[PDB]
């Protein structure tokens, strides 16, 4: 069909422009903020996704910024961008690696089939995910919007990869923030409360929320309202206490729950180490709450670290251990763990 | 069948305990406050709505103490009031006997959203009006609703009756006083909640309001998204960007990256329908009309004709029936509210 044909930039390295054509273009989603695309590269028919967004000539655009800053395999790479044009209105293209799923897509097969994410999936996808911001928090940048629907999923390799930097940033100590970015169902207490001091732990709750969802099948925190969403919080970790408040954010009214038995919450049959883990992402106190890096170390990721372990389709497991310095800043002698005795002979 | 017997305290008026006997009970609705019942007056056959809590040993429940001060056509009526248990030896349960309606405008509306209808303009006008009726009669006690939305309207599909429901978020706001910014269902909380600002004012109430009229005429909420960011580039879209001084107004803080309002409707989109939507949503919250100030807006005309009547050929509900209470904050406005014929 239509050849579209322009002058990108590409993402990494210097800005040296260069031709590149595509074609087959169809909508992936719309989103508040623009529309993403899929399309084919004619020199290689490699599949990408071109997200547009509008962009005013006054003022850098912020993703992009952070985008092209980003190299890690568990975060979707940003290709190329360029600019395209109604007419006086601009629009930044970002040329993105595009994967086939989503963990939102996919979970919700599940649920829908009455069935389950198997656990090596859960441990796989969490892994991952928990690479990906021990990456990003490495940099002092906190995502923000970290919910199923941006884990990007390759059904065939195992490979999970971060999307949607839009509502990204750096935070630096001192300096407030918005308190109305993350998506419903994910925001960490503190958000709920309006802190504008909090940290990049925002990322470890609300994935704390999707390996609980995953677990169970269905969000842990629903609630169309932020009081309704502090009560089923409330249920299962119990009232704050004042001091936990503060930790939160530096004036209502809750009813006085004890803490729920985290082992009543999910199936029977859920691990041990899945709930325990649970447990350690999903604290009120952001401060006590495990960091990417440490997640990752955690017990309930031991079957990846074994030399055994295979993808139920019967290929290897993706690359999980190919940790740089900077991944690992944050606590090095966690490398003892995290690479193991057969990894990267 | 199974015949429940309990002794209760009045809604309103003297202390007196009166014997309650019901039976058929049955859930309507769980909700993270409390579960709602529905139970049958042994006696009278009549229906009515159970609100069951648990009690708050330490403090008295703030609905109940709120819902025990309103008498108002639009507002459910709290019939009596009791406590029991229900759970687990121990924990009090706090029982609000309620009149039950039989719909609920987002039950009417979901219907004719998957039919690919929407609800006939003459229906959301008796119903828009009855619920602003509702505002100015709460908020004329400084009472601010803070959780309207489709779910908390009741309707009765008959008489065309509108009731508002479910007052475990109301409260009387205080000027100079702090309140919670994280209130309100998503999809109508108004602009200063989602900035985060805990000086906002019952004003909050008609931008939800006005959410819920432009979801009728649409059939679709108007400011959908899930997270704060994404609800503010809908209704940067509709209202446009903000000024600075707007977003002062507002939250006493960052930056956003286009639809008029004739373009948001379907084309015979009534146009004082849309004048009231632009009216209702505007960012800063004193710019906003008051409730009296809506029911007197021109797009409720038509319920003033003196021969008005419901598509099933009864009669409208009571309308005029304005007490000083209620016109209170604008005494003025009953020579508009009040129709001719209604003074005869
Ligand atoms: C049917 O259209 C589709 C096709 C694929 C999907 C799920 N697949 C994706 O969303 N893949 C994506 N890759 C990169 C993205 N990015 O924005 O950076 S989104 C959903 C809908
Ligand atoms: C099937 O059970 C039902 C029956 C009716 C409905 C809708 N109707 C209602 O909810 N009516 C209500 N009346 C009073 C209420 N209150 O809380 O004060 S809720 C929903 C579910």
């Amino acid at each position: 069909s239509k050849v579209t044909t322009v002058v990108a930039t590409p993402g990494q390295g210097p800005d040296r422009p260069q031709e590149v054509s595509y074609t087959d273009t169809k909508v992936i989603g719309n989103g508040s903020f623009g529309v993403v695309y899929q399309a084919k590269l004619c020199d290689s028919g490699e599949l990408v996704a071109i997200k547009k967004v509008l962009q005013d000539k006054r003022f850098k655009n912020r993703e992009l910024q952070i985008m092209r800053k980003l190299d890690h395999c568990n975060i979707v790479r940003l290709r190329y961008f360029f600019y395209s044009s109604k007419k006086d209105e601009v629009y930044l293209n970002l040329v993105l690696d595009y994967v086939p799923e989503t963990v939102y897509r996919v979970a919700r097969h599940y649920s829908r089939a009455k069935q389950t994410l198997p656990v090596i999936y859960v441990k796989l996808y969490m892994y991952q995910l928990f690479r990906s911001l021990a990456y990003i928090h490495s940099f002092g940048i906190c995502h923000r919007d970290i919910k199923p629907q941006n884990l990007l999923l390759d059904p065939d390799t195992a490979v999970l990869k971060l999307c949607d930097f839009g509502s990204a940033k750096q935070l630096v100590r001192g300096e407030p923030n918005v308190s109305y970015i993350c998506s419903r169902y994910y925001r960490a207490p503190e958000l709920i409360f309006g802190a504008t001091d909090y940290t990049s732990s925002i990322d470890v709750w609300s994935a704390g929320c999707v390996l609980a969802e995953l677990l169970l099948g269905q969000p842990i925190f629903p609630g169309d309202s932020g009081v309704d969403q502090l009560v089923e919080i409330i249920k299962v970790l119990g009232t704050p206490t004042r001091e936990q408040i503060r930790e939160m954010n530096p004036e209502f009214k809750f009813p006085q729950i004890k803490a729920h038995p985290w082992t009543k919450v999910f199936r029977p049959r859920t691990p041990p180490e899945a709930i325990a883990l649970c447990s350690r992402l999903l604290e009120y106190t952001p401060t006590a709450r495990l960091t990417p890096l440490e997640a990752c170390a955690h017990s309930f990721f031991d079957e990846l670290r074994d030399p055994n372990v295979k993808l139920p389709n019967g290929r290897d497991t993706p690359a999980l251990f190919n940790f740089t310095t900077q991944e690992l800043s944050s606590n090095p002698p966690l490398a003892t763990i995290l690479i193991p005795p057969h990894a990267r002979i």
